[PDB]
């Protein structure tokens, strides 16, 4: 579990969204595993606007932050899970690092701010849904 809180927005994995998230929906995209809902309080996270390929992510299954090198956002084939059939997920970045299903939501960040959130993984790999192209998160 985990979310990004920026402005009056809450960014979560779409497969972990609550009824309150759907009842206060701003935007959702199944192909990216992302959902954004509105909030009453203002958040403290800042979104990175950069081309970094190195950062640090939070791994709840180890209670630790790990430094990682990650690929550029791309269209990657993801295996069937209890949440989606086997399909291509877009805007996904991969890295070598520990991950388990419940690690989804952990933040990946660089010197500029939040880059994305854990969305996929397995066998020593971890995949992050990028949010750096969602410029509208910084306003309204
Ligand atoms: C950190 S996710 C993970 C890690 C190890 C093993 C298995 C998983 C779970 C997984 O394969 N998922 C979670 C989410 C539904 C997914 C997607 N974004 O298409 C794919
Ligand atoms: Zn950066």
């Amino acid at each position: 579990s985990g979310a990004i809180y920026v402005g009056n927005y809450r960014v979560v994995n779409r497969h972990l969204a609550t009824h309150n998230d759907w009842a206060n929906l701003v935007w959702e995209d199944s192909s990216r595993d992302l959902l954004v809902s509105s909030t009453t309080a203002q958040g403290c996270d800042t979104i990175a606007r950069c081309d970094c390929q190195t950062g640090v992510y939070y791994c709840s299954s180890r209670r630790k932050h790990y430094p990682v090198s990650f690929s550029k956002p791309s269209l990657i084939f993801v295996e069937a899970s209890e949440y989606y059939p086997a399909r291509y997920q877009s805007h996904l970045m991969l890295a070598v690092g520990h991950s388990e299903p419940g690690d989804c939501g952990g933040i990946l960040r660089c010197q500029h701010g939040v880059v994305g959130i854990v969305s996929t993984g397995g066998n020593g790999l971890v995949g992050f849904a990028d949010v750096r192209d969602l410029l509208w998160l910084d306003e309204e």
